[PDB]
């Protein structure tokens, strides 16, 4: 049902956050909008 | 110089954005702060 890409993106984000991803990195990414 | 973890995080975020990561996914992640 759920696309492999969606699952992979969710898994990647989760893993990145747990690795200590900074809020600044997220803010910069959010900046694309 | 730059840690392998930092480089990997930067590379991962970049790849995720290019794969079509949504702003909602970023907002939710940013929410942890």
């Amino acid at each position: 049902l759920v696309s492999k890409l969606s699952q992979l993106q969710t898994e990647l984000m989760a893993a990145l956050l747990e690795s200590g991803l900074s809020k600044e990195a997220l803010i910069q990414a959010l900046g694309e909008w």
